[PDB]
């Protein structure tokens, strides 16, 4: 199975309404857009593991999004 990161069981419910506030998927709906071409986003320790965000809790996949979304590109 591919690499999922949406298990949320070790977040607060304040902190999962967050993640659910930004519509945080695993699967970003914009080709150009995802975790990990975002400036908040902090890459795993390995690829077989997910990553994290500076601005919302819990597993992050760097190919999914949410609405908070800051463009690393110049
Ligand atoms: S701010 Fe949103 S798009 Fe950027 S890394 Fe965090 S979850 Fe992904």
């Amino acid at each position: 199975a591919e690499l999922t990161c949406t298990d949320v069981s070790g977040l607060t419910a304040e902190e999962i309404q967050m993640r659910e506030s930004l519509q945080y998927t695993d699967h970003s709906p914009y080709p150009d857009k995802t975790c990990a071409n975002c400036q908040l986003y902090v890459p795993a320790e390995s690829p077989d593991q997910c990553g994290g965000c500076q601005l919302i809790k819990g597993p992050i996949h760097p190919n999914g999004y949410c609405t908070s979304w800051v463009q690393k590109a110049t």
